[PDB]
């Protein structure tokens, strides 16, 4: 029974570090991974002692309900497959509606495509980082409102 | 070629950093190892100001041709971490005053690239994940905190 927690879909480098950063801030995280029985083990240890890894498929809404999407703070589609991330978002919008969704893009080319599934937050690691680099090198100061603006869709 | 930026690479990160720098009004000199044909396609994707020097970033003579002696900073943004680390070393061998920026293609290479001491290190996956965590945790990120994440 998970509540007021974050659900992370995926086991990519972006997903793992986001889970760790969330744990470090005292947040509860529930991970869903389609990895093999053997790999789930290496991942649970890769994460820590309070690792809540639900072996399964996030495209399936029954696993999402199980993971607790009804009581989470947000669901994060962070795998290296943009088709699965786009779908995780669709499934979620189809279950609750008011649930907050975050989606990271693996291939910057797909950005306009995922815009179509309307996630609350979109993160393209390559474009976000390049835009920030451009500003910082240009001596421009980036305040909090500018940063959040590059994330909110 | 003075008071400008030099980007070594033609990866997705490289191209968008060049585009973003141009939009901010900054001049940029791009060096890539792409074949004659691919070079042409690259210049067209970078607009009319496309200053593309087909060559080898590891060769300090192409770096001089690109104007590292008079640049604002040199950016190592290709998808090959060996080449990015070498570009940095090359730069520190010429000016030792030239600002170096390096983007890690493979997160596992982070520790080994810190050994070449670049001025700025951008690990896209780590940077992005950390900012997501912060924002979802309700924190506010000010320019100082952001910069700190980039400074090596």
């Amino acid at each position: 029974h998970r509540k007021d927690h974050f659900i992370v879909c995926g086991h990519s480098i972006l997903a793992i570090n986001t889970i760790l950063q969330l744990n470090q801030r005292g947040q509860n995280v529930t991970v869903i991974s389609n990895l093999p029985e053997d790999d789930i083990k290496q991942l649970e240890q890769r994460l820590g002692d309070n690792a809540d890894v639900i072996p399964g498929d996030s495209n399936d809404s029954s696993v999402l309900k199980k993971a607790g999407i009804d009581r989470c703070r947000a669901i994060l589609a962070l795998s290296d497959n943009d088709a699965d991330n786009a779908f995780v978002v669709l499934s979620a919008k189809d279950m609750s509606s008011d649930v907050k969704t975050v989606l990271a893009v693996s291939d910057s080319k797909n950005l306009n495509k995922i815009k179509m599934v309307h996630p609350d937050i979109i993160l393209s690691p390559q474009l976000f980082g390049s835009e920030i680099l451009a500003r910082v090198l240009n001596g421009e100061e980036i305040n909090n409102d500018m940063l959040v603006s590059m994330l909110l869709n």
